[PDB]
């Protein structure tokens, strides 16, 4: 929405190496590729499909905006 | 959103510290910069957003006055 | 609807209640106010609860159900 | 709906005791009072409202038809 | 939409194959598909119990189908 | 859509992935077939998953993105 978009697009264009935290506990690390109302593609060796509704919290490495 | 809307919006406004518990029992703290629909932007030590669909509780430093 | 005028029940008559996540974590208050989404506990602890994140509510005594 | 409703209204109707198994493991018995798009009135000393999406099954004491 | 979902399911139901209804607690349920509609399943075995989708994680078949 | 495409190629290419749920289980196998909120997953047992109760989908190889 208003706040999503802008926050995970500017993660995207910046490049800003991300920590996403799933709902099991388990963390993703990496940096966004793309993503759309549903999923967020997180690129390192091999790029992966995140569902949103299984993450908690997004923690970018650096303060961003 | 009657009530979620204006709670988010005055803890927002007025800088109070909460602490919003996770489902997976995870406690977050600080304070809330800015939210939307689905998410809230969480400030301080540790800034980052948080997916509503993963909170259970937000609980203020402080009651609020709506 | 049955949800919201029993919520309703339990807020104007004040009435205690449990309310049990999903994570098997028991909030106890009286149901200060309720939206679409969520519900503001209060007495010992006010807080926001999101449905989504609520099993069940246990009142502390039977209500007249709707 | 076309199933879902037919069924817990029979359960409801005829007070079948019925077991609601939560998605975190925890077990509910009772009867079923009434319920609506999101939630059951489950009965035994008090009712209590049980939200379906923390519902993983229903199971009936006795089979239902 | 469902152009998966329902013909896969109908299969099941229609052949009366035996299946494992896999519960994203982990639980495992067993039994074959009676009936089901856009939220729910019914299993049957013992006595036919509903399954809501929400809470499952997969639908194992004891056998290939086509 | 990105989801879509990005599955498609995945079952087109006939990709070994690996498919993580919610509860932390770890599924192998290919994608077979999908649609709006299930998945096909073959190996040595068929099996359909819901969309739901996946977190992460991880191709054992780089593939086009979308």
């Amino acid at each position: 929405h208003s706040l999503q978009d802008p926050y995970l697009n500017t993660l995207r264009k910046e490049r800003v190496p991300v920590s996403i935290y799933l709902v099991n506990g388990i963390k993703l690390q990496g940096q966004i590729e793309s993503f759309d109302q549903f999923v967020i593609l997180l690129k390192n060796t091999v790029s992966q499909m995140v569902y949103k509704h299984a993450i908690s919290t997004v923690v970018p490495s650096r303060p961003v905006r």
